[PDB]
């Protein structure tokens, strides 16, 4: 009997959650030494994707803020990628929507720059901060380590203000922010070439010859996602 | 079979000074997972994936990175899009770390130092202060060239200044992909091919490592392209 691709030795690794974070993903990847790897729903059907080289487009190519919006990327994903800690959170946001922005200004110019809805990184100025939330920015990323004071928080409350510390400096969590977003923006979920359980070893490989995928997701006869194939395992 | 009989990737090889923008750009538009990086007699020098640039963007606390790397000024012009208002001529390094120049005149000394590089606004007491502080490159943002005095400043005492359209932001997001591709790609171990080689000898090669591409040299040690188990 002809060779099926059950019958051969691949990556039997779990997928990705559509919500994880670029950060998280590449952990999970780079610890496997994966140059891909699925993406699959909570029934564990295919939804995607996802290649280093789609994490590094993300970096290297973007114009766009608002970035944030688009992608609805979660809070948790931020605290996590900022190793951050939330002093207030205004539980029915969902989503940022406005521009991530560096309040390297003194207090009275800060509206000319910051809007509504935007994502500012301060310092350690109470007056920066309160001028921050009279503007009403959705986020509020504290630098440093430097927990704001209690009348600051209270403003924050006040006025539903989502407000955070990262020890980082300005730099690195203008660096770091971009970890945050969820694989699921990123992934590719159009025209995926997926591999059966069952198909011959010899169909797989004409298959395999149109594209230059590193890797082929694997689906079992009930249509769930059970790995992933190179043609390093033909 | 002989390799060279084989259809491959005739890819240029990247120089080793190139940024990781450039190399992106060169690789994402030819479609590459990796590529040659090679002298400037076309001698192998290393390779470079995807995965170095994504680690080293993913994976940083070190600064000084560009100070360790050499990251070259016309590197960090091309990535900011930026203009030279001053240079120093005879420094070919920033030492120092990249810090955003947030804070207020008289807090600086807390946290920039000599050598430092700095991302600053359109504020002359402010860039000032940083000349004054002997930082290795001050960075302006916004698009807002600084005024002639702080010019004559930077020129009497020898310090780089350069201005970037882009906000402090998207300066920092940016700096990083700077750095040269001779930082970041592998050199040790490097699987090569011989475009003399049996076509069967580079299957048992291959099988033994789990690399995108292989670099093709021919019998001078030049670099003719890169092979992949796709060939
Ligand atoms: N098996 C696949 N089917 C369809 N698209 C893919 C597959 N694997 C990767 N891709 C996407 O195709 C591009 C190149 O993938 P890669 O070869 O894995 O670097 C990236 O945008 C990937 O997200
Ligand atoms: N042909 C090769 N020989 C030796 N090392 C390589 C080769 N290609 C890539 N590498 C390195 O091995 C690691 C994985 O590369 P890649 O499989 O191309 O993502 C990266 O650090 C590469 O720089």
């Amino acid at each position: 009997v002809k060779l099926k691709v059950e019958d051969l030795e691949m990556d039997k690794i779990a997928p990705l959650a559509p919500e994880v974070s670029l950060k998280m993903a590449w952990n999970i990847m780079r610890d496997k030494n994966l140059k891909s790897i699925p993406v699959a729903d909570g029934n564990n059907h295919l939804l995607g994707m996802l290649s280093t080289s789609n994490i590094t487009a993300t970096y290297m190519d973007i114009w766009d803020s608002n970035i944030l919006a688009k992608s609805a990327t979660s809070l948790d994903n931020i605290l996590d990628t900022l190793s951050a800690e939330a002093q207030n959170i205004n539980e029915e946001r969902k989503v940022f929507p406005g521009k991530v922005v560096v309040a390297a200004m003194q207090a009275e110019s800060l509206k000319e720059f910051i809007s509504e809805g935007d994502i500012a990184i301060a310092g350690d100025r109470a007056e920066i901060q309160a001028e921050l939330i009279e503007l009403k920015v959705s986020l509020l990323i504290v630098t440093g380590g430097h927990t704001p004071s209690k009348e600051i928080i209270e403003l924050a409350k006040k006025n539903n203000i989502t407000v955070i510390t990262t020890p980082h400096d300005s730099f690195t969590a203008s660096r770091l922010i971009v970890q945050s977003l969820p694989v699921d923006y990123v992934m590719t979920k159009d025209n995926l070439v997926a591999v059966s359980t069952d198909d011959l070893v010899e169909d797989v490989k004409v298959t395999m010859s149109e594209t230059r995928y590193s890797n082929y997701p694997v689906i079992d006869e009930n249509n769930k996602v059970v790995g992933s194939i190179a043609r390093f395992h033909l």
